């Protein structure tokens, strides 16, 4: 065993905050130094999960985030952790809201 246990992961690409408005799509990507690792999407303190709308897909060294009908909920900070180290990212959504103005009668 000859350096092979010193080593830790680390951050090649990072994510960045990402404006989206309600009924949008919003993804998110990043790269890490190993392919053998895998995390979770955390939102606001939310373990993010898969749904009819929302869909991750792995590739190697990559996590890809898609989410939509863009809600006025999914708004907050975006963190990703790599399940075995201690690394994380920071991203924050910003959920536009098209502001009603000028009612319009009839």
């Amino acid at each position: 065993g000859s350096s092979g246990s010193s080593g830790q992961l680390e951050v090649l690409q990072d994510i960045a905050d990402l404006t989206v408005k309600a009924a949008e799509q919003a993804v998110f990507k990043c790269e890490v130094s190993d392919e053998k690792v895998t995390g979770k999407w955390y939102k606001n303190g939310v373990e993010v999960r898969p749904s009819k709308r929302i869909t991750i897909s792995h590739v190697g060294r990559f996590h890809k985030l898609v989410i939509d009908d863009v809600r006025p909920e999914d708004e907050g900070d975006y963190t990703f952790v790599p399940d075995g180290y201690a690394l994380s990212l920071s991203a924050k959504l910003n959920f536009l809201e098209i502001k009603v103005s000028g009612p319009s009668s009839g």
